[PDB]
RNA sequence: AAGAUUUUGCAAAAUUUAAAUAUGAUGUAUAAAAUCUGACACCUGCCCGGUGCUGCAAGGUGAAUCUAUUUUAGUUAACGCUG
């Protein structure tokens, strides 16, 4: 779970900054893992429809519990695994009854820690002294916390937070109505309601930030591919093209400004 | 590769079609789309008059429809109908 500064034996190797996969400790499974047909930004049509998409070699999908309900064993977490559309890692988590699955770990967990999911208060875990990555309800949580991966009381799905290294700050408390104000990554507000759950602490991989690819080979290999200016190319193609570099206003190929207030 | 600006808070914006839909993505702002420059180091200065873009309280110009008011023509023996 740490940056990995290469000696510059390569000019992609000098200013490389990547993180330590953990190839170790990721036993791989067939319980959990599809490969689909991989989208190059494609209908069935085989039309494009959304350009600089293409190839993946870390093409996959592993089945999570994103919600946590249904079961309130005590477990542990026997091993991990890696994400690429997000840049998260993961972890199974074996539960009492010798069940099974995957989960979205946060940042400050390893092999050997303990996780449950809590209906009740916090006094009554007297195993799990400690909370991090816990499945909770939001009334029965701390004053201050930050929370994850939310599944409001409406819904089925979690759709804020998702990402690596977020969370969602408490702003107010209103237990009147059951209404909390939560802060999102951006700065917004929105109401939520406490009879709502969410996990407990930042996703993981904090450090993505702190990354350099430092080569084109890095995004080919996931589904990135080239993209081009809309300034070599020819008038015919894109609004833009031409011979003369400058251009107002500052447009899109299908007819629409990009840049406003600009 | 890297840097900056602009849009998008989730049945996301953008994209495809006349439409259902397809899709972005079983991804959620450390994500997705577009745009100009182009490793790295030092720097990236002044100007919002002009054009362009965005926004737009009050004010000015501003279409039909509804309503009210005013003015007026033709025709009929008459009431009246109509414009
Ligand atoms: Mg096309
Ligand atoms: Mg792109
Ligand atoms: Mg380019
Ligand atoms: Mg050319
Ligand atoms: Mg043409
Ligand atoms: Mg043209
Ligand atoms: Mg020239
Ligand atoms: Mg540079
Ligand atoms: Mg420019
Ligand atoms: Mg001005
Ligand atoms: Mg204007
Ligand atoms: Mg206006
Ligand atoms: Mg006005």
């Amino acid at each position: 779970m740490f940056l990995k500064n290469y000696k510059p034996k390569t000019p992609t190797l000098r200013f490389k900054r990547d993180i330590f996969k953990m190839t170790p400790f990721i036993k791989k499974n067939n319980i959990f893992f599809i490969k689909n047909k991989n989208k190059s930004g494609r209908s069935t049509k085989g039309q494009i429809i959304v350009r600089h998409r293409g190839a993946n070699k870390y093409n996959k999908h592993l089945s999570i519990n994103v919600n946590r309900n249904q079961l309130t064993n005590l477990a542990i977490i026997t091993s991990l695994n890696y994400i690429n559309k997000n840049s998260c890692f993961i972890g199974l988590i074996k539960y009492s009854n010798n069940c099974l699955s995957y989960i979205k770990l946060a940042n400050g967990l390893f092999i050997g820690n303990y996780t449950k999911s809590l209906d009740k208060p916090l006094n009554f875990s007297f195993n799990f002294r400690n909370i991090l990555g816990s499945f909770i309800i939001l009334n029965l949580a701390p004053k201050h916390s930050i929370f994850s991966n939310l599944i409001s009381f409406n819904k089925k799905k979690s759709n804020y937070a998702k990402s690596a290294g977020t969370f969602l700050s408490i702003i107010k408390k209103i237990k009147e109505i059951n209404l909390f104000i939560l802060k999102l990554p951006t700065g917004e507000k929105k109401y939520f309601s406490g009879d709502s759950k969410a996990t407990l602490g930042r996703n993981s991989n904090f450090l993505n930030k702190f990354t350099v690819t430092g080569k084109a080979g890095i995004n080919r290999n996931k589904g990135w591919r080239s993209s081009v200016r809309g300034v070599a190319m020819n008038p015919v193609d894109h609004p833009h093209g031409g011979r003369t570099k400058t251009n107002q206003p500052e447009m899109s190929p299908w007819g629409w400004i990009t840049k406003k207030n600009k």
